[PDB]
């Protein structure tokens, strides 16, 4: 979908489903095939998301991603 707000305890996090992807072009998430990947506090704080964040001025922060 657009823009999904993953609701956990710890602040909301916004996936710009959208956003991200009208500069990322899908791809930057997705190799070739598009499909969901299972997003969690495991994968969100391993690599998903981090390593991206990380290889930028990411918001290298909690409260970076979780609204608080
Ligand atoms: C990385 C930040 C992403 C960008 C930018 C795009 N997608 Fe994505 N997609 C991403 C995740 C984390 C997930 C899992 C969401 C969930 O809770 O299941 C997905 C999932 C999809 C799906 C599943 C169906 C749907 O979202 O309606 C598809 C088909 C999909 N993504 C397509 C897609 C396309 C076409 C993108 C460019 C416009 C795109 N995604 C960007 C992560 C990210
Ligand atoms: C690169 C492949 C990215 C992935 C994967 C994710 N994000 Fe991201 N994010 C990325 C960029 C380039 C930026 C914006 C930098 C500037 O001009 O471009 C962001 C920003 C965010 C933000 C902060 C938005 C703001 O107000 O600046 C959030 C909340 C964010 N990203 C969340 C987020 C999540 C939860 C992701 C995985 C589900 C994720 N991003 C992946 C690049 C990339
Ligand atoms: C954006 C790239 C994130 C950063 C930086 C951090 N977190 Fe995160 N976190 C992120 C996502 C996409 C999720 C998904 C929701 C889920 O419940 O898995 C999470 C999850 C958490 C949770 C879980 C809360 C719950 O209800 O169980 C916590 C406790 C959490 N995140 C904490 C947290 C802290 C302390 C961080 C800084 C070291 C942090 N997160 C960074 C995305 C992102």
């Amino acid at each position: 979908a657009d823009v999904v707000t993953y609701e956990n305890a710890a602040g909301n996090v916004t996936f710009d489903h959208k956003a991200h992807a009208e500069k990322l072009g899908c791809d930057a998430c997705h190799e070739g095939t598009p499909a969901k990947i299972a997003i969690d506090k495991k994968s969100a704080h391993k690599d998903a998301c981090k390593t991206c964040h990380k290889s930028n001025n990411g918001p290298t922060k909690c409260g970076g991603c979780h609204i608080k």
